[PDB]
């Protein structure tokens, strides 16, 4: 049976099955408030699935100049081609190689460039604008968005979406890695995954991933998500109440003082956004500060709703393309404010 909704991390995570029921509000409204995530999943099946896949990047935008970077140590690979990062997105032979001769974990940095999403790709704008869930939030006119309506008082966010581009993490010392590192954004984000690249010539990778969802302390009904629908699992994510952010802070200046790291005792190790929090960190942050997370999976056509204010990190663990949309709910607008 369809069913409105169910529940993920054991109750404390919201799931929304149908993008565009126009009553989602009601049940979404009572857990953002209390500065929770949210998920909504078949946000693909409202997408015209062929604006989205990598041939196609390529084949149209193949040409432009861009910047990688290399996940495994940060290292930046300057002014090549962004074929050169899409032609390797599913076949791992055809990607660049580090001195060691291996194939490189790749994020396409900054592309498109700045705010020219929507005058690069007028139609996947259009395709992705009019398909967000929660539209009176996600729009950019949304009657419950304030972006276009604060004063100067207010950080308001730049015109999106933004496209995140990576390869998938592969080996064992991979899964202390971060696609992105914990950071925080004083807006609401919406975050779609909208195609998922499982390769091959290396494929036969399948026993790394779930070992990486287990000890990431994903929940039972989540495991099931894989084994039972066989649905295409994307990232894994943790994200951290906003009220937290400060005993995260405080780990992580010890943690940096221990590994002989030497910062002023102020400094803001979340701002830095040179941190990932491997099975070590998350279960010390529970030990030794009583600071519990919401581990999710973001499969195929899942949207995640990130709250202003709260720390985040997401790891890869197939090849993704991610569209994100930032916005400034009233629940949440203290956190853009200038003042006090
Ligand atoms: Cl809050
Ligand atoms: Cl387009
Ligand atoms: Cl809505
Ligand atoms: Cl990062
Ligand atoms: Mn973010």
């Amino acid at each position: 049976s369809m069913t409105s909704h169910s529940w993920l991390c054991d109750g404390r995570l919201l799931c929304l099955h149908d993008p565009s029921n126009k009553n989602n509000w009601k049940i979404f409204r009572e857990c953002w408030k209390q500065g929770q995530p949210v998920l909504v999943s078949g946000v693909h099946k409202k997408l015209k699935s062929e604006l989205w896949k990598p041939e196609a990047f390529s084949q149209e935008f193949g040409d432009q100049d861009v910047d990688l970077v290399n996940c495994r140590n940060c290292a930046i690979i300057s002014d090549v081609k962004v074929r050169d990062f899409w032609d390797g997105f599913e076949i791992i032979c055809k990607r660049l190689r580090s001195e060691d001769g291996q194939p490189m974990v790749l994020k396409l940095k900054d592309w498109p460039p700045g705010e020219d999403f929507r005058d690069m790709m007028p139609t996947r704008f259009e395709d992705l604008m009019e398909n967000l869930p929660l539209p009176e939030y996600t729009k950019r006119d949304g009657r419950l968005n304030l972006a276009s309506r604060l004063p100067s008082y207010f950080v308001r966010p730049d015109l999106g979406p933004k496209m995140y581009n990576a390869y998938g993490l592969i080996t064992a010392e991979d899964r202390r890695v971060g696609t992105t590192n914990l950071h925080l954004d004083v807006s609401d984000a919406v975050n779609v995954m909208v195609y998922v690249g499982i390769p091959i010539g290396e494929g036969a990778h399948d026993e790394e991933v779930l070992k990486t969802i287990d000890e990431g302390d994903a929940d039972e009904v989540t495991k099931e998500r894989i084994h039972d629908h066989k649905e295409k699992p994307g990232a894994l994510w943790h994200i951290y109440a906003a009220k937290d952010a400060e005993k995260i802070r405080e780990l992580l200046r010890k943690v940096g003082e221990e590994q002989g790291q030497e910062n002023p005792p102020d400094h803001d190790p979340i701002h830095d956004q040179s941190w990932y929090l491997d099975q070590t960190l998350r279960k010390r942050l529970y030990e030794e500060y009583g600071v519990q997370g919401w581990a999710i999976v973001q499969f195929l056509g899942d949207a995640v709703f990130i709250p202003a204010g709260a720390p985040h990190q997401v790891h890869n663990l197939y090849s993704c393309i991610k569209v994100a949309e930032d916005f400034v709910s009233p629940e949440h607008v203290k956190h853009c404010f200038r003042l006090t």
